[PDB]
């Protein structure tokens, strides 16, 4: 599948991509999965992880 | 829903968060959706991208 950018992004990181609104991208399929935003209820930190490394409780 | 994490991760960015299998964690909602790994086809870049900012095409 290919994606298309429907607004412009200005990264923020050294692992994020920047992209302007009509770019053309594909999705890199990995060992990581997903990114998602998470708390952790055990240390109270808050940051994004990989999704393949948790699972439901 | 809470998830329980698998392994231990260690950040490498300042975003990331750190976690030791067996940590609850809960996940963020927001407006940057999951996020991908993702190749530009329109400049050669390589990186993570907010999936809520693109439609496939």
């Amino acid at each position: 599948t290919t994606f298309v950018a429907l607004y412009d992004y200005e990264s923020r990181t050294e692992t994020d991509l920047s992209f302007k609104k009509g770019e053309r991208l594909q999705i890199v399929n990995n060992t990581e999965g997903d990114w998602w935003l998470a708390h952790s209820l055990t240390t109270g930190e808050t940051g994004y992880i990989p999704s393949n490394y948790v699972a439901p409780s």
